[PDB]
């Protein structure tokens, strides 16, 4: 359990939504991050892949403001301190907004994959993974926007699947927190982008999985990584 508390960009802090605050306030402040009824600091297992919960997280809408990135620029995000038991993923994908990110559509957003963190290492079962990597970066994640993208206003959908649970049916347990970001520089690739709808199913061997065993492998879930 947890959420995304802070976002460092060229040298400021944006605060992020505030999960376990702002939904109690009802005068909440505008920040460049979604807002979720995710009180309970929770996930969206299986039984939500299909649902718009799984965008952007549950009953999200977007953050208010839109934080400039310089040209392959990073964005660190800060986490609430991430249980060592909560192993998986940490996954990041852009879509584009096509406008100001603050009234868009959540449910006809097309997302491609810009980076993806899976299993590092599993000599200790069930192992290190780049939950474990977040963890040992003192709860941050740092994301590089790509120079390659055309610039304009992009939704950063950034994500932990813990996998704790996951050898039982709708066991795993996606994290996804969004923020609105305006991507600038020279880019113009406008990459094939995938719903969010479509992005997971419950049955996905990256998500059905018993990661308590040694794994040979493991295959990062959501559409392939664009380069
Ligand atoms: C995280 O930072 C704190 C001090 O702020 C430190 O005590 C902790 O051990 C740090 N880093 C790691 C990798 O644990
Ligand atoms: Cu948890």
């Amino acid at each position: 359990h947890g959420f995304v508390q802070n976002i460092v960009i060229d040298g400021k802090n944006y605060g992020g939504y505030l999960v376990n605050q702002y939904p109690y306030m009802s005068n909440p402040p505008e920040v460049i991050a979604w807002s979720t009824t995710a009180t309970d600091l929770g996930f969206v297992d299986g039984t939500g892949y299909q649902t718009p919960d799984i965008i952007c997280h549950r009953g999200a809408k977007p953050g208010a403001l839109t934080a400039p990135v310089s040209p392959g620029g990073t964005v660190e995000l800060q986490w609430t301190p991430w249980p060592d038991s909560h192993h998986g993923p940490v996954i990041n994908y852009l879509a584009p907004c096509n406008g100001d990110c603050s009234t868009v559509d959540k449910t006809q957003l097309e997302f491609f994959k810009i980076a993806e963190s899976g299993l590092i290492n599993d000599d200790n079962p069930p192992g290190i993974w780049a939950s474990d990597n977040l963890i040992a970066a003192n709860n941050s994640w740092t994301v590089t926007i790509p120079t390659t993208i055309a610039p304009g206003n992009y939704v950063l959908r950034h994500e932990i699947i813990a996998l704790h649970s996951a050898q039982n049916q709708d066991g795993a347990q996606n994290y996804p927190q969004c923020i609105n970001l305006q991507v600038t520089g020279g880019g113009s690739d406008n990459p094939a982008g995938t719903l969010g709808t479509a992005l997971y199913h419950d049955t996905d061997p990256g998500i059905l999985i018993n990661i308590y065993q040694k794994l040979s492998s493991y295959i990062i879930p959501g559409p392939p990584l664009y380069t």
